[PDB]
């Protein structure tokens, strides 16, 4: 498949959209990144698709969302530089697919890890949209993983 | 929190409904677990939710989904063969944030990672359940990281 | 008993409520956090009750309150970092109960000290409420060990 | 500030009251003692004020309340047995207070934790008089720290 | 699950109940322990559940309740004695279970012990109740495995 | 007393009977068997109740029943398999009783762990028939200790 781009919404106030352009097709990877000015290059947000084979015939495929953070928002000016950027959050999913792995295999574990990362409980048939536009959906929620992820408690 | 079960949906033709009692809670780990019958104890479908505090006071949090394949038997043995596994697909999500992080920026990072792994595309807000009712509706989905994680062959 | 919520009153001017969500249930220790936003998680106010049985019988039972301290009070942003965690005033509580120690023994410490730390005075049925709503009534109050422990002045 | 007498209240069936006379001030520390009858020194109830200025600047403000146990004469000896203590319940609340630190922030800490300390709950602003005049009120509660104090067993 | 309170009954003439609460949850260990009036911490009687997976994949699951009989005063010594344990009455479940084993397997074996030490005997059906309030019960009864464990005398 | 046959029932849908009959009666072990049709005797279900004097005095009495599970036919190799025995699912109760031991402290134990393996949980006087004709009784149940030896999950 060709590389587009990939629009997100995050979990603000106001769910404020957010464009990845691809950048570069390299041979193992691909990359995405966000494109907003007055935002230093290391403070845009960054995708990151790679795959590679382990000697074992096992394919690895890795998704890494970076989101950097900086320190105090800055007023942009002429010659003014940016709040430099305080530090990342990084989010990867990895897929590890032996050589007898099929198509099923695989499908049924993306879509069961994607249900759980939106926070299917105990109810049947749960989830929360990840394209959602009510917001502060997901830092309120009280579904099992995606509370734990984001207040940082894992059920015990 | 308290561990609750956890109902999940796969991708076969005939969407078939999974359920993940909780098994053990650890001090950092937390297990979930399916009770499917004539299956052995290491071949059922496997949740397990760690966390730990690296050296850096950067904290790592995994999500980890193991599906596993079970063999099956060629009467040829002179003994019916014993009921093993034959394999695991595994998917690891894993989170990384700093001290400094927020509640706000972990949301807004597994949302909008959440997103990137059902699909969103260059279309704005899309996005495909993992709760679907439609069968086979992942397998047979062109949204791009999808269709990369499932076919190991990302935009390029 | 099983870990509940924990909410305390602190001594600003407007008395603020402070809840404690139960995080973690360990072998020798269990631990209770606040969940608020725009703060990182260094800065959450934690509660850690661990104990142990020295090598002579004698059981140690620590109750430890970490409060932080950012250094300014910072506007939240959309990605914007918080306020980097500028200290900890740390307080806790350990009893060394021996083998030979009883329930009685014991609840008789508990109450004196906790009396003392409630800063009990010549007069007889002394106390100052731990859960007062009246704001500023401890770092006011003038009772020997909470006016001690607060303005650094023990009576000599 | 001068040192006065410091008068608490047991938690017996009768609840009792225990005077605590000021004995002597060091350089450091300060220290009361009960006076009962029939007690030698070493037995009676005991109370100690320190502080030490670590060598970080942090400083170390120490609230020791040691609970002894005389032993019991049995007439066996072919001499009435020396009056002898048979072990101390000890009681010691540390608050550890950094150079940054104000009187806001020690008096938020030790509220908090005196809330904590007097079994503090889910329920607001839920408070046990370490003064009180109920008998066995403490031993009986089923406050959480109250308890897990009192029986070497906290929530879990 | 999570770790909740055990109410047993005892074969007293009158029928005395007995209440573990939930001390630790470890990994492969979880412990419940009485809290009775005027007993040691040792005295007190114990329940030890815990797990491990043998280097042949066979699990082994023990259930372990160890009833204590503390020391009888005596008349004085030297000093009056302290508070002593003088033996402990034992009793261990052990379950082994391969890994091809199965709940069906597990789920009989252990009902049928059940039934087995509930005194079966050669009339189907036959039993008698761990819970019941008939006092004296058990000690009386002739069903050969509980008479068996309880006089020491086996079927022979 | 004398060795009688043993009825039990087991955890099938339809509860099916099993019939223990004595083998033989040594002076420290007795034996019982089943006798079904088309099973070998190494595949019949096995219970053993032996009793031993420790050198410390102390008894250790032991009741240890055997469900074996054999290996299913499986096609031919070069001649028919011959039947053997897949494996053996063990459950043993071991009872160990001092020689300051009772009537009183044995029966009190055993009633109490029989209560605790028919599943006694928080709620008083809970309990659940090891003889009951009530189908899949045990493996659907969700008692604490009962669930946890069957699904080798253990209340933490």
């Amino acid at each position: 498949p060709a590389m587009t781009n990939i629009v997100l919404r995050d979990d603000q106030t106001s769910v404020a959209t957010k464009t990845l352009i691809p950048i570069v097709s390299d041979g193992n990877m691909s990359v995405w990144r966000e494109n907003a000015a007055n935002v230093p290059i290391d403070g845009q947000i960054k995708l990151t698709g790679q795959w590679e084979r382990m000697k074992d015939g096992t394919y690895r495929l890795n998704a890494k969302l970076e989101v950097p953070v900086m320190e105090t928002a800055g007023a942009g000016g002429a010659y003014v530089a940016p709040p430099k950027v305080a530090y990342k959050v990084t989010a990867s999913l990895t897929l590890y697919a032996p050589s007898r792995s099929t198509i099923a295999d695989r499908a049924n574990a993306m879509k069961m890890l994607s249900a759980v990362l939106c926070g299917a409980d105990a109810t049947a048939g749960t989830t929360l949209s990840p394209q959602s536009v009510t917001g502060d959906a997901w830092k309120n929620s009280a579904l099992p993983f995606v509370f734990g992820f984001i207040n940082q408690a894992f059920p015990t």
